[PDB]
């Protein structure tokens, strides 16, 4: 909880905005993992990995979309 | 506006990244494309397609 890129996660987020979604794993820089999705406008967004919604999207973009 | 991957590696795992990200398809890349940068600093381009780095990908979601 020293050197953590997010104070906060939010929900909401489509995959059409998306052009790029990025895991942080946890560690000494940061106690928990981190998904951060820069979107098409530049704009960056902090998602929580545990969520339903972010898995999927993950997925989609892996496979789909 | 074009790829940031050249080739595409295999023999990377979870254990090994530091840092994934997924890069969607669209008119600036054709194909989906993940970019991991390992513990060790250097980067290694994934493929989206590949069994491994979904279970990967996800499991690194999941805290694994």
């Amino acid at each position: 909880e020293l050197r953590c890129q997010c104070l906060q996660t939010m929900a909401g987020i489509h995959l059409k905005n998306i052009q790029s979604l990025c895991v942080l794993p946890s560690g000494p820089h940061c106690t928990q993992t981190e998904v951060i999705a820069t979107l098409k406008n530049g704009r960056e967004a902090c998602l929580d990995p545990e969520a339903p919604l972010v898995q999927k999207i993950v997925q989609k973009m892996l496979k789909g979309v």
